[PDB]
């Protein structure tokens, strides 16, 4: 649809492939000019090591900000989140 | 400053909960009368996760029950080597994106 929906998608299918990642839990995606400003948290085991959590964050800052263009900023963030949780990504545009 | 002192006290809070290895970020600024406040805590990077996510609501719990009018606490936490004696940092910025951080 938008491009702002098409960004999104990238964002979303580029962190759910990225090693250790369960899912993405939420993306908040808003403009800042021309450019995308986004913050997302992803699903990790919870018996990951703060550290390996750190990794995957910065694996999927890598994955996201390789591929997509014209993003002014990119926070990846962890939880804990459970084997059986189907819970859909969840999206939100507005400022915090 | 009434501001100063309870980002002071905020810290102090903090930093005595275990599993913390000191604050790293305060974020506070004033909803109405009240408080609203977001925090990076250090902790062990061989934490887990979940481990790592309890401290942070003990963290919640010890600074909402000893200081006054908070309007809300998020804590974060990013894991943190120890012989790192950086001081809090109290600046309104965003993190560097080589700074990432386990919430909720």
């Amino acid at each position: 649809g938008s491009h702002m929906e098409a960004v999104q998608n990238r964002i979303v299918e580029a962190a759910e492939r990225v090693p250790g990642v369960r899912g993405v839990i939420h993306l908040r995606a808003r403009y800042v000019g021309q450019d995308i400003a986004a913050d997302m948290i992803i699903g990790v085991d919870p018996e990951n090591t703060v550290e390996q959590a750190h990794e995957i964050c910065e694996a999927v800052q890598a994955a996201v900000c390789g591929k997509i263009r014209r993003i002014e900023s990119l926070h990846v963030s962890a939880e804990a989140r459970e084997i059986g949780d189907t819970t859909k990504p969840s999206f939100s545009d507005q400022p915090l």
